[PDB]
């Protein structure tokens, strides 16, 4: 649902997709479980709400609702950068200094009706006064 | 359509809605015309593509596709802040303090298909190798 603050009404959902670097069977068993754990922890750190998270052997698909203060690029790099540091630190057998490739996919999600927009306008005028 | 930057593939659409501060008949005639002009210029300046823009007497509804480097809140405050400066400068009678209220509505938009995501994943593995 739409979230609010003193001066903002928002609903920002994004699909983030990225892949491990060397092998397609990287995120499995304990590695995959820890990856899910750290991504969840990073989400709460950023005040984000995970809608759905697929941690597959060869890719991650993170669908999350986030505060408007964050740029998609900032979020992608925070999730990828911090998770990589933690995951590589925990599993020594994981190769090289990089876990993820530098690329990622991001797509906004949502459908705003004319009714939602009209309601918002009327609420602001009711609030601010005419 | 989906776009691509240095290391990303993205679709970032946002709906922004905000209202003028004092009167519901603020954005009319020359003022409304100039407002539409400056908002379009700011979009161009930021590398954003306007999908739809309604400049009504009592509100602005800006639906835009933007680069992932921008936070929704930065966009709202820049579009609002720079347009206000330019509008207040061209129309001295808008004196009466701030042009806009400090609030705004922002919501992401999009319905990306699984085929697009699947293609992205395969393209990354084709480029990365295994």
């Amino acid at each position: 649902e739409l979230k609010s603050t003193r001066h903002t009404k928002y609903l920002c959902n994004y699909h983030f997709v990225w892949i491990p670097k060397h092998r397609r069977n990287t995120l499995v068993n304990e590695i995959a479980e820890y990856t899910k754990e750290v991504l969840k922890s990073i989400a709460e750190e950023l005040g984000c709400e995970i809608i759905a998270l697929e941690v597959m052997p060869d890719h991650i698909h993170l669908f999350v609702n986030c505060p408007p203060r964050y740029a998609p690029s900032y979020l992608a790099n925070y999730f990828k950068g911090k998770s990589a540091r933690l995951i590589l630190k925990k599993f020594p057998q994981l190769n090289k200094g990089k876990l993820w490739t530098r690329s990622y996919f991001v797509a906004t999600a949502g459908n705003v009706s004319s009714e939602v927009i009209k309601k918002y306008i009327e609420e602001q005028w009711r609030k601010e006064g005419e």
